[PDB]
């Protein structure tokens, strides 16, 4: 993740998009912090409080075996942004808008986090 960023702010910047936006504009806020074009990225069309609430679901196993994953109560509007062409930072994307559930790994916020929910998302483990 970018150096100096809190885990949940990187999560916010990569997966929080309540107001849907075109992939090719939105992906620039991600790739300005990366060295190569991100190949696949999912934007969740929900505010941060409702993903924070997902962290209050029962603990489930993440893909990597951790036990801090949480599934959403239901499906939400979301956009997948798959890379198709370009050399970084001129990344070009094709979009796919679906309605699906998701799974997030959560932990307590850090001291610098502006929204102190008792558990915040820090990675998107799945799109079911
Ligand atoms: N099950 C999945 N299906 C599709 N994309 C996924 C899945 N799990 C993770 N990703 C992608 O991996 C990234 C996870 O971000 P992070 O949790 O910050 O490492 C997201 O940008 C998603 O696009």
């Amino acid at each position: 993740k970018p150096k100096g960023m809190t885990s949940s702010q990187w999560f916010k910047i990569q997966h929080m998009q309540p107001s849907p936006q075109a992939c090719n504009s939105a992906m620039k806020n991600i790739n300005k912090h990366t060295k190569r074009c991100k190949d696949l990225n999912t934007f969740l069309h929900e505010p941060f409080s409702s993903v924070a609430a997902t962290c209050q679901t029962p603990k489930i196993a993440c893909k990597n075996g951790d036990k801090n994953c949480h599934q959403s109560h239901g499906a939400v509007s979301l956009t997948m942004c798959k890379l198709t062409s370009g050399k970084h930072p001129n990344c070009r994307y094709k979009e796919k808008r679906q309605n699906k559930s998701y799974v997030v790994a959560c932990k307590p916020p850090q001291k610098k986090d502006s929204q102190q929910f008792h558990l915040v998302p820090v990675h998107l483990d799945r799109v079911l």
